[PDB]
């Protein structure tokens, strides 16, 4: 038991005009089997987001050991720490490093940093200094650019729909850290909280002028895209004479305000942050987020837009194929552990195949999700049908060899007799047929002889129908009457033999069809129960989203912005389709 986790690390890195993944960053990611809590700390540079990280990572003095371990490190940076309050969980921190630096060109990669941070996170701490004013809001144009950078779903029957209307269901909670905040939180001579300050700064200017759609765009975006909103204030960490020397200070000398505000913020982020989940209540861990990062960033560098749906579908297909392999492996252990190499009846074997198919489809259903078109269940069905056919091939060969060997053992002597001549005397017909029958009645007796017994035997005697036909005519003790009677009885015999042969073959083909039908029954039974739960999840999630959409339309209405609550009305309809 170690699963040791490393120090801060490049995950994405902006170079030239290209986004770049760290293959070791992913290599660490692929090792956290535990459910993760991503907490992005996003902020313009020189506002000390990295401090917030450091203390959230459990560093004693966060002012020390800056995340800028090197220079020219523009991009998203990762920290992986065991979760201090959620046991068996690992907290995953993210930081935006160079956000604001003017390098070569239009530098869109900046807003890409922003978008990507949102997509990957399950709590999104945006960090700014000062007070929320016109300038703070202008720097948040990253949020007014999201309808152009994140598509939530592909667009078939979606032209009449607003894609951004769907952001609420998978975006992280939004938390605004305002640092170096020296504002008495007073309304009209009465006190207010930090959240109260946020809600006050998130109100709208009436009008429709350019000057006023501009004022409202960012803050409509914040109240419409994120599910929760918290604000935390921070007083400067020391008086001015210490501001260039925070590292050399001990906790006893920091403004007791900062210290406290920092304790409140850390306790909150630690207890109320949630495991990043995907549509359908899917807890996300390393191997998952790893492909999330891959899919999204690879979309960005190919000239396309990140899209929650393509990404989660790709994830689904990976996990689902894993389930196919898990299931066929369960199957094969259980086949190998309860089959008689030469099967007594064909029914015994199809019945075992059916039991182990039952359990393998359970293993599948327990490890799979979003299997659209049932494509993977059908892959599993084909794989088990091919394993069943192959076993049947081996079984027929097993029984055919068991009988074909015993055929020298019982019938061998008799061939010998036909060369030594035992049957060349008067009365030889009656000597051959009667022992022939004795031995035949002996071969039948052998138990567990398996299925292709009646076929193997009969083929051999078709070889030897003519040795007795030859003897019947060359005997000298029989009359012509008797030879005629016997030709008639051998016709009858063959007749009953062919009849019973056909009756076996129909019996076998009917068993085969029972089995096919009941395997298909077991597939639908399990699949419809699975879909009855998956729909239950989707119901719960879509109800929570509806409630949030109502609260915000009622807030827009009470503030007196009916037009906005009307747009949001169109959004509620389309949720109920």
């Amino acid at each position: 038991p170690e699963i040791n986790l490393p120090g801060p690390m490049s995950l994405i890195d902006n170079t030239k005009g290209q986004l770049v993944v760290n293959p070791e960053a992913l290599k660490i990611l692929s090792a956290i089997t535990q459910p993760v809590v991503v907490v992005a700390i996003v902020g313009l540079y020189r506002t000390g987001a990295s401090y917030l990280m450091n203390k959230l990572a459990g560093k004693k003095n966060g002012f020390s050991l800056g995340s800028t371990v090197k220079s020219h490190t523009k991009g998203i940076w990762m920290w992986c720490v065991p979760h201090p309050k959620k046991p068996e969980h690992t907290l995953v921190l993210l930081d935006t490093e160079g956000l604001g630096d003017i390098e070569k060109g239009d530098n869109e990669n900046d807003s890409w940093i922003f978008a990507l941070a949102i997509l990957l996170s399950s709590t999104f701490v945006y960090n700014s200094m000062g007070t929320i004013n016109q300038q703070a809001m202008d720097q948040l144009h990253y949020v007014t650019e999201l309808t152009d950078r994140i598509k939530a779903n592909s667009s078939p029957g979606n032209n009449s729909v607003d894609d951004s209307a769907d952001f609420v269901s998978f975006f992280p909670a939004f938390v605004w850290t305002l640092r170096d905040f020296t504002l008495e939180l007073e309304v009209d001579g009465e006190p207010i909280t930090a959240d109260d300050y946020l809600e006050l700064s998130l109100k709208l200017r009436k009008g429709t002028d350019k000057k006023s759609k501009s004022f409202n765009d960012p803050r409509l975006c914040i109240r419409k895209f994120f599910p929760k909103r918290k604000c935390f204030v921070f007083d400067w960490p020391a008086p001015k004479k210490y501001l260039a020397h925070l590292e050399q200070l001990k906790e006893e000398e920091l403004n007791p305000d900062f210290i406290e505000q920092v304790a409140e913020f850390c306790s909150y982020i630690l207890s109320h942050s949630n495991v990043k989940t995907l549509s359908g209540g899917i807890p996300v861990n390393g191997p998952r987020l790893e492909s999330l990062v891959l899919t999204y960033v690879n979309a960005i560098s190919s000239g396309d837009l990140p899209c929650r749906e393509n990404a989660v579908l790709a994830l689904a297909q990976i996990e689902n194929s894993a389930a196919v392999e898990k299931a066929i492996a369960h199957y094969e252990q259980q086949m190998g552990q309860k089959v008689q190499l030469p099967t007594e009846t064909l029914q015994e074997l199809l019945d075992l195949h059916r039991d182990s198919e039952r359990e393998a489809i359970e293993v599948f259903m327990k490890n799979s999700f979003k299997d659209v078109d049932q494509m993977f269940q059908r892959k599993l069905g084909a794989q088990l049908e091919a394993r069943r056919d192959d076993f049947c091939k081996q079984n027929s060969k097993a029984s055919s060899d068991c009988c074909m060997a015993l055929l020298q053992d019982i019938f061998g002597p008799l061939e010998e007799d036909v060369k030594q001549g035992t049957f060349s005397k008067p009365g030889g017909y009656r000597l051959f047929t009667q022992k022939l029958q004795e031995l035949k009645n002996k071969y039948y007796q052998v138990p567990r002889k398996g299925i292709q017994a009646k076929e193997v035997l009969k083929k051999y005697l078709e070889s030897k129908e003519d040795v007795a036909d030859a003897l019947l005519q060359t005997d000298q003790s029989l009359s012509e009457k008797e030879k005629a009677i016997e030709v008639e009885r051998i016709k009858a015999e063959s007749a009953e033999a062919a009849k019973k042969m056909l009756e076996e073959i129909q019996k076998k083909n009917e068993e085969m069809m029972e089995q096919k039908e009941k395997s298909y029954q077991e597939h639908v039974k399990q699949l419809t129960e699975k879909m009855e739960r998956d729909r239950a999840q989707l119901m719960a999630e879509q109800e929570k989203t509806l409630a949030l959409k109502l609260q915000e339309q009622e807030r827009l209405l009470k503030e007196g912005f009916e037009n906005e609550s009307k747009r949001l009305q169109k959004d509620i309809w389309d949720i109920q389709m």
